């Protein structure tokens, strides 16, 4: 129950990258409210949904507000990647 | 028709979580001073030229005046082109 979701590619233009989610650097450790991340996603299709945001570079939490919309454009409803807990990125 | 060119970029600055590259970036889109005060805490969407790629990407920034620093962007802008040389 204590889940953390590492935020990985975030597509250009997609609901993940207008509310400002970063890729590799930033970790969705909640909503601002009990439920897992994929059901919430899932359940505010269309509609906005507060998260709460730990970025590693920055060492610190925010707030962040987003829309899924499966009709984006591209792939899934928020157009990013996710992993679980951390995965290990080399910037090469 | 205005374009601001990205300076300096703080390791860690908003302006760097955003991926803005120092002396190549130019915002071309989307004043801007305004524009980023009014943004505090909130993400802003920005078009950016790159010199190197002669191309345009949408990039996103969330500008924090406590990001522990001066602005809220910690990058260096100029208006249109400043002509530093590094030496």
């Amino acid at each position: 129950s204590e889940q953390v979701w590492h935020v990985l590619d975030v597509e250009p233009s997609s609901p993940a990258a207008l509310a400002g989610l970063r890729p590799y650097t930033d970790y969705v450790v909640g909503s601002d409210q009990s439920e897992d991340f994929f059901t919430l996603i899932e359940s505010h299709e269309g509609k906005p949904l507060k998260l709460m945001v730990y970025n590693s570079k920055s060492d610190s939490c925010r707030e962040v507000t987003v829309t899924p919309n499966a009709a984006w454009g591209g792939e899934g409803s928020l157009g990013c990647g996710i992993g679980y807990g951390y995965l290990h990125r080399i910037p090469t």
